[PDB]
């Protein structure tokens, strides 16, 4: 059957996963490059051989992916880059962490935004700190003005990374293109969801580990055999 | 100019250290390499170069070089291109061996011979040549043909198998107004180099590119240099 490895980034640097990092271009902190090496060690161990990889434009993913890549002795393999992989964007709470959160939009509403699927964060205005520094970074400047988003909610990041999935990644795999994706919890999720046919509310609960391989074994009809499989001990 | 172009040659490696033959035997780089390509791509930051699109080859030596000029310019986001074809010289039979053994094996005269000449390649590698499964095998080069794969190369071979890759992936990228990173090998980069300036196999051979330091090529809308190369760094 297809094999397909899945790997998530692992902390970033100034708590910034606890901060709505987003799409903020935050780099690994040590530990998160760590993580990373760690990961790679659980496929070299294994044996694992990929022919393509597929990442996001953030550092810290691709770093990540860099590490794996050292870790295996591939760092041959030809790396396709997408801002369609990229973490979910949160809008005006991008930087924030949970106390400013709560304190700048409530209980209540922060709540809400938390248990829903498709309602977005409110959108990084011109004053926020990382406005100018993302939304007109060079890396989205193709970007039409519908595709850059401004908030996203879990739905919108799922919508955008699936089409990537199906015109680039699909292909590949039918190929039997052994497949290394190095990417972002929620894009990741997304990729998940697609896969084992699962709900909102079960993609909502479900938290990927960071740092280590994840494994599926797909069908001929991209159907996964079994549950996934993580590498390590 | 219509079109700036930057090349590097990477850091120095484990294996110029040893002075051993690498070629395509994918050595790393030594600390010190490492150290240089940083620099480099300070030097780079420090001037305030974009680039667009990364070439380099299959070689971890190369790779790792980009990844930290990549790194230290902060355009780690950037799409990378790999190729064999932009892999350094094949020293075939040569390749493992330092300059003792091959002086050695080989004399001091036929040594001199490879070394001045263009078109005269170092002996093949061969089944027994204890670094052949470690190459010849390697599944990087799955995809080569039979007449690809080379068991030797004269730096005229290296040139010739270099240049359709220039020509037919670079060339339209650049044309495209995309700004190009190429990080490489010397041989190469001696294609490219020669190429752009037009220059005699002479002249070629005499051309010495440092390790790790920036090349800048200011190019006309014919990608002919309006001036010499020019070095980036103190
Ligand atoms: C006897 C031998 O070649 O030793 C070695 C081994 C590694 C590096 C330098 C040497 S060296 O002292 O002889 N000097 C040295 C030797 C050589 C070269 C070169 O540029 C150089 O500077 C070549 O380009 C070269 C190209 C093709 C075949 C052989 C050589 C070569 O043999
Ligand atoms: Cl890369």
């Amino acid at each position: 059957a297809y094999k397909l490895v899945l790997i998530r980034h692992g902390e970033s640097a100034w708590n910034l996963e606890n901060r709505f990092s987003g799409w903020y271009d935050a780099d690994l902190s040590p530990a998160g490059h760590e993580e990373a090496k760690r990961g790679g060690q659980a496929l070299r161990d294994a044996g694992y051989e990929f022919d393509i990889c597929f990442t996001s434009v953030q550092k810290r993913a691709i770093r990540t992916l860099w590490t794996v890549l050292d870790a295996i002795d591939q760092m041959w393999l030809p790396v396709v880059r997408t801002w369609r992989l990229n973490e979910r964007h949160y809008g005006g709470l991008t930087g924030l962490n949970k106390a400013e959160t709560a304190a700048k939009h409530g209980e209540a509403q922060v709540k809400i935004w938390r248990r829903s699927y498709d309602v977005p964060p409110p959108p990084m205005e011109p004053d926020h700190p990382f406005y100018s520094n993302i939304s007109k970074d060079r890396r989205y400047a193709d970007l039409t003005e519908d595709q850059l988003p401004s908030c996203e909610s879990l739905k919108d990041t799922i919508a955008r990374a699936l089409p990537f999935w199906n015109e680039e990644i699909v292909p590949q795999i039918k190929e039997g293109k052994r497949v290394l994706i190095a990417a972002h919890g929620n894009s990741l999720r997304g990729i998940v969801k697609h896969l084992e046919g699962l709900s909102e509310e079960a993609i909502m609960e479900l938290n990927l580990p960071t740092g280590i391989p994840i494994v599926y074994e797909l069908d001929k009809n991209l159907k996964p055999i079994k549950p996934m499989q993580f590498l390590g001990d």
